[PDB]
RNA sequence: CGUGGUUGACACGCAGACCUCUUACAAGAGUGUCUAGGUGCCUUUGAGAGUUACUCUUUGCUCUCUUCGGAAGAACCCUUAGGGGUUCGUGCAUGGGCUUGCAUAGCAAGUCUUAGAAUGCGGGUACCGUACAGUGUUGAAAAACACUGUAAAUCUCUAAAAGAGACCA
């Protein structure tokens, strides 16, 4: 259970109640675990990569992990302007995308679950729920949680998106899940779930692991962005677009902190590769293989490391971890359509 | 069409757009009224008997009438505290009543729905109906129907009761319906209705018939609640009871306004009967048949009719108006066994 | 846009733009790459009929002499040399004066400037120079010329179409 317990914690960086974290491991053989995503358009490194490990991390610890393509939610959040039809090329672009990055689908712990299907087919199971859960909170509290849909409170909020906090909480009974973990973004709907058992006065509250928002690739964008194609990765972005997004991004000599790089390759490279491997000439230092990320900080502040070298060998890892993506978007004919699609949509905010 | 023009504005006080409803009655042969009911407990008179007058009032007029059992609304309202269960079956006892009073259910042109069933067989049609209204209405706005639960806008209200005007507001569409022929307490939500056609550019607004509020039995009341069980008379009544309510009810001598004995003659007994008479003694003036409101406004102000007469003879015509329910329930074991279960239940708020 | 090479090849000066790199931009660099269009000509053209949702408005596309008497220019038929014959190229908007009420002007309305070509845009034209692929040809290269097609790649790619009201909800 402890090297659960490790490998799970590992996964987030804020886990509300870790003791109840351990005592349902030990508890439970199959806990579930589930990620919301809206499919929202061209998936960016956050979406991919960084989600692959997660739940490979949870996988691999035992867990059954459902993903759950939010497509009503893209609606209710106006995505490609609110068509299901466009919503459900960009969900099968999404799963296509996992599925080549090395999501560990064939395990058979990893279900993926489409909201519109699953709530149809037992409305009379969920909608009782969302009704219930907007009952016993008030107004105030569901407009804080607005950020799950990347908007604010001061926002003019579509009575929608007074829904869209209300089906998100539900899905978390729908789902029987036992761990919320996603974003910190979600960290207010997931803090709600818990509200709602005490009202219900259910003993068993779902765990919350909310997982580090990784930065976009300019200075002071906390996270990524799909409206500035140029700040983020994207999984099929070719090897030279890779380059010159990484060539342009942010990167101040000696300076950790806020350094998107940095984050790059503590949350993405050393997560997949366990260690990051800088190729310098030997006038340089030579060829120099980080197998933590204290290691990088410490020769980074010290100048060892100076970002001229440390953007080359990012690319590379970075192409290195997109090139089974393009492979497959370039082999397989419906994955290659519904790129070719999903690019050929205005993204909509 | 003048003539069933007439027909139907003579049911609800207020129509807006009257045009509309002339046109609508001109060119449609079965224009579909809907009313929604709340199975909230035992029924009082004029949910029942007033509504069973416009009801056949309609149909007379050759118009489908949908009566709404709003169970989920129930809920949503926490009415017997949620429970489908209760719901059920006070919907059913409300069924009976709306059967043994003389609606015209037999005609076939009253359809008695049950949200839960319909909204369940055609969710996909219902629930983006009500997603989209809640996307475009701004929350101030739902809000403000509130009044449609017997709520105001100070209320703590859960956000079911934001749930709430959407989905009422979404029934309106998801029946197809025309006429929306409700209490004055429903209309703010029914203007919203036709705020959204607005939004949705859809050109055959519903018409909105809005009826009187028949005061409670006590001053100043200016509706009927439940939770009194003295200013209100429910359609099992038995005739003591109902003897004892009415000489209790106010009644000032030469006051018309704000009289609700006078009301309840203009609106239940006059319309159910077309006449009422007063019986007295010879040195009394002897018996008085009324055939309008007017005379007996006139009357009564002059002094001519005074309460101690006008309470016996209104008690004799709501006894006899409520005499087939009586005996329905009394001879039917289902109604029966169903009055006692509602008996049994405790009216929540 | 200038300097020199009289001339041209060919060099210097000016400016910009694109491409890579020194990164975080900024900043800087690099001949790494790109930078002549004009000329003159025609062009307010009546009215009707056919051309899809049903009808109406606005168009677009087709059939008759086809506003100043539009085939402008082109090309083909012949033709003594002046010509004719044939096919095609056949667009939109405003004015200001006078005149009816408005202190005057807008605002509501009538003829006139075939259209004040008067003012604009658009398009079709033949010549020049641009490059390119072909062709001949002088040239060891550079450089030079006759012709061929273009310079906006290209086509209502309409399945006529935009609005209003009907079938009627």
């Amino acid at each position: 259970p402890e090297e659960k317990f490790k490998i799970v914690r590992s996964v987030g960086e804020e886990c509300i109640q870790e003791d109840e974290l351990l005592n349902l491991l030990t508890k439970k053989p199959e806990p579930v675990c589930y990620d919301g995503f809206e499919p929202s358009g061209r998936m960016h490194i956050a979406q991919g990569v960084m989600k692959t490990i997660s739940v490979n991390k949870l996988t691999s610890a035992g867990c059954r992990v459902k993903i759950w393509i939010a497509d009503w939610f893209a609606k209710l959040n106006n995505k490609m302007g609110g068509d299901l039809k466009k919503i459900e090329t960009v969900g099968r672009y999404l799963i296509e995308i996992w599925k080549a990055v090395g999501m560990d689908v064939e395990g058979g712990k990893v279900e993926f679950l489409w909201s519109s299907k699953e709530i149809n087919a037992r409305a009379d199971e969920y909608w009782p729920l969302v009704l219930d859960i907007a009952q016993k909170n008030n107004l105030k509290r569901i407009i804080r949680c607005s950020q799950i849909m990347g908007r604010s409170e001061q926002d003019e909020l579509t009575a929608a998106q007074i829904f869209y906090p209300c089906m998100q909480c539900a899905d978390i009974f729908f789902l029987k899940a036992d761990i919320c973990q996603l974003g910190m973004d979600q960290r207010k709907v997931n803090v709600l779930a818990r509200e709602y058992c005490d009202d219900i006065k259910r003993k068993n509250k779902p765990i919350i692991l909310s997982h580090h928002m990784l930065p976009g690739l300019q200075q002071g964008q906390e996270k990524m962005s799909k409206s500035d194609p140029s700040s983020s990765v994207f999984m099929e972005d070719e090897e030279a677009e890779v380059n010159v997004k990484i060539k342009k991004a942010y990167c101040p000599p000696k300076v950790v902190e806020g350094n998107p790089c940095l984050e790059y390759i503590k949350y993405l490279i050393l997560p997949w590769f366990n260690e990051f491997t800088v190729e310098r000439s030997a006038d340089n230092g030579g060829n120099k293989t980080f197998k933590s990320y204290e290691e990088l900080i410490a020769d980074y502040e010290s100048g060892e490391l100076h970002p001229a070298d440390l953007k080359p060998a990012l690319s590379k890892s970075l192409n290195k971890i997109l090139e089974p993506v393009r492979e497959h978007f370039r082999k397989d004919s419906n994955a290659k359509e519904l790129l070719k699609r999903v690019k050929a949509y205005r993204v909509t905010k």
